[PDB]
Parts: C-alpha cells; structure tokens; sequence
C-alpha cells in the first residue's frame, strides 16, 4: 500500500551536522523502524567500517546496525565479484576495502592481477602506484571506488581517490569506472542488499552534485532535504530534479 | 658558413636506448662545433648523466649537460631568488636547488615543485596540495606521462604532477620539453643564434615540439619513440644519425 517500502538514506553532505538535524534524523529513523520498513544507510566514506559507523550512529540514538551500513567499498567489491568471482585482484586502499574484497574470497596479485581497484590509501607510495600502472598496462580493468579530488581533514584537502585514480588513468592512457556517488553503481549495489524494487524504493540525503544524483542516474525516486528557495530555484535549471525538495526530514510523510 | 653553429640534443631515445650517436657526437667535436644535451630527466646530476655518456664513448663534460632539474632552478630563481621551496624528488633536484641557494619549506613554502621521486609517499603529496591550497605556485620539471623501465611503462614525472594539479585545482607551470622554458635557458647556455641552431631528438611529443615552440629546427631521428607512421613536421627526419649531412 505504501509506494515507497524501502528507504536509502544518505550519510554524507550536511544531513546529520548540529543536533537539529541529528535530532531529525534519530525521529526520522526510529520511525521507519517502528513502521518495518528496511533501510540501508550509503557513503562514499573509506576510512571507517560499517561497525564504527553503526557505533556512532546509535551512539546519536539513531538505530543502526552494521548489515545497514552501505560503502562505496563494499558496493565496487559486490559489482567486481558479480562480474568475475575468480579475477586476481590488486588493490590500494585501506582496510575498508580490504574487509569488503576479503568478504568476497578473492584471490589477490600484483603486476599481472586481472583487475586493479583504487581506493584512498593514506599510507600509499610510489610502488604501490606502480603496481597499479604495469598491471593496468598488462591488460588489468581499472576500477576506483569513488571520484573525489579531496579529502577533508583538520590539516586542510588532502588528496582524495580521485586523484590517486587520475595519476594511473593519466599514465596509462586507460579510463576508469568509477563505483560511488555521483556514479550509480553504487545506487544498484545498495538496492541489491537492502533488497526493494527499484520504483519503490527512495533515496534520501541533502548534498544535490555527490549523492542524490546518484540516485537519479540510478532509476531511483530522490528526496533532497535541508533545500530553500535558492537551491529549489537553481536546480530547476539543471538537466535533472530530486523527485522531492523539502526543508527537514521533519516534513516527510510515509508516502 | 654552416647553416648549424649549435647543437641541442636529446639524450633519453637518441644518444642511447647507439654508436651512430658516437659517431656523431665526435664528427660534432672535429667540425669544432658546440653542443649541450638537453634531457627531461630530473633525478640525476650534471656529473653522472656526463659520465653514463663517457662510458658510452660518448664525448660529454658535465658542463655539457642541461637537466630539467637545473632549468627548473634557474626558473624558479627568475620567479623569486629568495623563495622557501617545497619540493617533490630526488638527488638531481635537490642538488640543483640547493646549488641555487634555496632554502626548503613545507606547507608554508612559497613554491612547490614536483620532479620524479621514486619514494614518494601520500605525506609528500598531501605537502605539495596542502602548500599549493595556501597559495604556492605550482611548478613541475616535467611532463612525461610514463617511465620506461625493464618492468615496464611506470609512472612518471606528469602522472604525479596530475594528481596534485587536480587535487588542487591549479594548473602546474612546467619547465621541461615540450615547453620553451628549457629550451630558450638552454639556448642561453649553448651561446648560438635560434636561426643558426637545431634541436635534435627522437621524441615528436618532447623533443620536436620544444624545438617549434622555442621556434629552432629540428631533427627528428627514428631511433626512440617517434615512428615514421602531426600538425607540424619537423625541419628534417631520417632513419639514422649517420644520414646527417652536417648543414
């Protein structure tokens, strides 16, 4: 009876920023729990595990367990898997993707892996990045969790993945495919866990360039919260729209 | 009386991989006339790059020797002779730096410029993008996209510079071929005329298009990465070093 029976809840841009929204989004979260309707929480973030998330979020009294926390990580080691449960895999990353590709049992190797995935990698170095080239220029597919140019810490913008995928594409002349937000890879992974169909299921977050579009390259209905006048305005001069615009997860009505 | 008085050469494809480039570097000594390699390469000293062509028979002086690491100090130098450098790389740079008088900073510097490291780590990358956010001008030796090795086609100098570029959102000022900046310091070094000066390489991408930017000849030889299979041809392309008829 309801036309949404499953929720994608965003956990990046501003949705969770002072206690209002944290507030808002414990009320919000704790009734599609008490109504059963599943949901799954989505990021493109990499350097926490779905058990510290999950941790976090319960500690702002928003219910969550682990199995509902959705990574960018995890999403590019399911749609690897799917694809070639037997490729030999040389990855950079940290141990976010690790745990996800060691979920996956795959066998991994270096210079001759069948495909190479880039993740951020705080730790990474020039032989690492190497690797990657020769085994890309040995034939290996190019796969990178997520897109971003930065990442953002207290010293300032840190070089993200993005910029790690764009050194090895620059050198080796190959294109990467890219899995998290904007791309909506990661929107059909997340679909296939929480388990909906595509036209009854939603995707709720406030950050409009990232992580809803996502969801509307994906086939999938959007509500973007925390918008005004002026961003209401400005995307209706863009190519795409969320399905809804509205100021507080307050306002959501179950359907 | 010769058309060519001055000979800038490329060494990475061209004097070696080659004794057609002995050959040639010896009958350029005979006809008495000047000549300074000019190479991408901004990992090793003056010194070393002069003896790896001694032990080819390959007649070369340090002096001889023109790397992107001390165009790219004598660069920066124009730009501003007291700047605190940040810098990505490795012996090469740091030695023509340092020569330079330069003094070294981190995130604070004023110039960040990116040569090859072999070690480089996240930390050294996260300086560059850090420095270069707080308003250092971003400065790269080299383009090069790839490193020829006998493991294969590694990254090079450009491949990192693209990180940081895009990180950052600034474009880099590079200094090495195909830009003019090290041809035109070069051209300096060698003493001669443009008009009465070739460029001579292996390399369309590098070393030719350095020569028609800088606005010289050139001399495009297939012996490195240009086949006989562009927009501008060069002055002249043989097969070989020992086709050269001296002009």
């Amino acid at each position: 009876m309801r036309k949404y029976n499953g929720y994608l809840i965003d956990l990046d841009g501003t949705m969770y920023r002072g206690t209002e929204r944290i507030d808002a989004a414990s009320g919000f979260i704790k009734e599609l729990n008490r109504l059963h309707i599943p949901y799954l929480f989505v990021t493109n973030n990499s350097t926490r595990t779905p058990e510290q998330v999950a941790d976090k979020l319960v500690s702002l009294d928003i219910p969550a367990t682990p199995e509902q926390i959705f990574t960018s990580s995890m999403a590019t080691a399911n749609y690897v898997y799917d694809l070639d449960q037997n490729a030999m895999i040389y990855f950079i990353g940290e141990e976010g993707l690790y745990k996800a590709l060691k979920e996956k049992g795959f066998s991994f190797a270096d210079e001759n892996a069948d495909v190479v995935i880039v993740g951020l990698d705080r730790e990474v170095t020039y032989e690492k990045l190497a690797v990657a080239c020769l085994a890309v220029r040995n034939g290996a597919k190019l796969i990178s969790t997520n897109g971003d140019l930065v990442l953002p810490t207290e010293r300032g913008l840190m070089p993200g993945n993005g910029a790690f995928t764009a050194l090895i594409s620059h050198s080796t002349q190959v294109k990467a495919t890219f899995v998290g937000k904007p791309e909506p890879i990661i929107m059909e992974q997340a679909l296939k866990v929480l388990g909906t169909n595509k036209n009854e299921t939603i995707m709720v977050g406030d950050n409009y360039d990232t992580d809803i579009l996502a969801g509307i390259r994906a086939g999938l209905d959007t509500l973007l919260v925390h918008t005004g006048v002026t961003t209401v305005e400005k995307l209706k001069e863009y190519k795409q729209q969320p399905t809804y615009s509205m100021k507080s997860l307050d306002d959501w009505k179950f359907l």
